[PDB]
């Protein structure tokens, strides 16, 4: 059987799980141009694609964490509601608003 299509499996399979160029290139090993062009041709098959649901990742208070979390201001949720919603406990909370340098509790 073929090995290098079955490392495409997990390339393509952390992206449509999640994960960003710049760190799929980092899991795969391989570079911007050689994971983004893989994205492109699972996606035009279906691969990647049509693929949602719950999942964890290794990023937290992230860019992409910062512009869900601010959610809470339009929702009006509280620290307990963004807790479930960032999907942590309480201590990783803190350290969003904390890092940030605004008030809380």
């Amino acid at each position: 059987m073929p090995s290098v299509n079955d490392s495409l499996d997990i390339v393509e399979k952390l992206y449509k799980d999640g994960v960003p160029v710049k760190e799929i290139a980092k899991r795969s090993n391989n570079s911007m141009s050689t994971v983004y062009k893989a994205l492109e041709k699972l996606e035009a098959m279906g691969r990647i694609k049509r693929r949602k649901g719950r999942y964890r990742q290794h990023r937290r208070l992230t860019e992409e964490e910062l512009a869900t979390i601010r959610e809470l201001y339009l929702k009006g949720a509280t620290v307990y509601e963004i807790a479930r919603q960032l999907g942590r406990p309480e201590s990783t909370i803190y350290y969003a608003l904390k890092k940030l340098g605004l008030k809380l509790e």
